[PDB]
């Protein structure tokens, strides 16, 4: 029994993470065979950051400008290139820990776990959703900088975001680790403000499949709805719409509780239109949306990586 | 910016994750150096659940009885002895990958990380506190006991639990690394019940400092209280009494915010009284307990 919001075990990501500096700024680069991944914005200096020429640059940079440090050990830095946003360190050397692994891109209301890492060394793990608005509610402070974040699928790593950058309203926004920013940003010392977001509607049914699957059951009603109806109601509260694609994915739980998606969508529909009346859910007094329906499939049935 | 519940790194345990296996049970072991730590419970049978006498079917077991894989090599067995309620197998391989670390036994309030194992093999990763009432609230399935909890201090793994069994309310029991269980538990199928639970103060209280620290003042405001008016009123809603201890932990997140302990604890008396009225406090429309001060000031630095 019991639900948690749990990351994936961090062993295989942190046999990766390097330190990288260039001139004054440190920060976290990823090691993966012989190339150091990391954000291109570790070249700039404070002014640069305003309007940098980040080709030009690089132009001027040696490979020697490149201190690289595995542990207590130098890498030595033998090419230096730049894919979009994310700088590409060739070193003489191929990490003997390099998992199995794989780039991939993420979609709005997917999760990930984040491994927060400072001069190289992981610090901490946790588990976000990329939001709806392409931001992640991370928590990083100065020099988690190509931290990554990542899902593990059998023995395979997939990795899906390297941290960038943190906006105004304290939010974070980063870059798959082909260097394309999630979300209308840019690697430039400017306020960038996140849009609205909204709340991700078939991960709430998700923690409610949840919840009744650890006994947690009061919200359950006699009603029914249809997907029109729903996302209706969706759109006035903010939430994203639901479409057949995720009733679909949510098939499983449905007839593992008894509860079809479009059942238990009226009873969020009561929960948005009266509230909780005091009560939780899973110890919450709001409706969580950062649990996938496979991260309630996989953490009610115990799946594991070694 | 920002502020998650965050677990340590599981990568230096997970290393030392085994899977043990005696008769028809199978669970996870710890393997450290060359020694293998489990629950002395997987030697039961089914007959032995209610009251066991755990020196009685131990000393019926050979090395060869207990069966322990890592990862897909069988470690070999070459002695047994139990300790409290922990077995220790003794095996002819030091594991390559233990890390520098200690046990340590912990006190309510504190928080770790839990890396949650099946048949030897890591699950996932998540955080925990040890609640006033010696239970902790987990994510545990058949087949979890075993797990441990842990922190990290710079590059020592400190262990701190072991999981042993899950109560009838679904929260969860277990042992510190020399056996000896948290609270008044036994590793017996008798009826046992979790005491009532109560919120830990101190924590709510770094928590609100946490949310000071990250730019929110709304819950402030312009009372203070003496220590004991404060815990006459936080108990009447089942909060734990805030000591001395408590308050003098609390100086330095008081100095770093400019906010005296005894004015934050006049915030939280109003936050009970009141409620939240539609606002959130770092994300949450509850006042959260499993962050410690010392949680804090790592997290928010
Ligand atoms: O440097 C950056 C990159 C992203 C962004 O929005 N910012 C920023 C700028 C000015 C501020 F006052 C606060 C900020 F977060
Ligand atoms: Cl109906
Ligand atoms: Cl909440
Ligand atoms: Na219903
Ligand atoms: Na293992």
């Amino acid at each position: 029994s019991g639900f948690r919001k749990m990351a994936f075990p961090s062993g295989k990501v942190e046999g990766c993470m390097v330190q990288v500096t260039c001139g004054t700024t440190t920060l976290n680069g990823l090691w993966l065979d012989d190339v150091v991944y990391c954000p291109r914005h570790v070249i700039c200096t404070s002014e640069d950051m305003l309007n940098p020429n980040y080709e030009d640059l690089l132009i001027r940079k040696s490979n020697h400008n490149f201190l690289v440090q595995a542990g207590n050990v130098q890498l030595r830095v033998i090419g230096h290139s730049m894919q979009n946003c994310v700088l590409k360190l060739k070193v003489d050397t191929a990490n003997p820990k390099t998992p199995k692994y794989k780039f991939v891109r993420i979609q709005p209301g997917q999760t990930f776990s984040v491994l927060a890492c400072y001069n190289g060394s992981p610090s901490g793990v946790y588990q976000c959703a990329m939001r709806p608005n392409f931001t992640i509610k991370g928590s990083f402070l100065n020099g988690s900088c190509g931290s990554v974040g990542f899902n593990i699928d059998y023995d395979c790593v997939s990795f899906c975001y390297m941290h960038h950058m943190e906006l105004p309203t304290g939010v974070h926004a980063g870059t798959d680790l082909e260097g394309n920013f999630y979300g209308p940003f840019v690697d430039r010392q400017t306020a960038q403000a996140a849009g609205t977001d909204t709340t991700i509607t078939v991960n709430v049914l998700a923690w409610l499949y949840a919840a009744v699957i650890n006994g947690d059951r009061w919200f359950l009603n006699r009603f029914t709805t249809t997907l029109n109806d729903f996302n209706l109601v969706a759109m006035k509260y903010n939430y994203e719409p639901l479409t057949q694609d995720h009733v679909d994915i949510l098939g499983p739980l449905s007839a593992q509780t008894g509860i079809a998606v479009l059942d238990m969508c009226a009873s969020l529909k009561e929960l948005l239109q009266n509230g909780m009346n005091g009560r939780t859910i899973l110890g919450s007094a709001l409706l969580e949306d950062e649990f996938t329906p496979f991260d309630v499939v996989r953490q009610c049935s115990g799946v594991t990586f070694q």
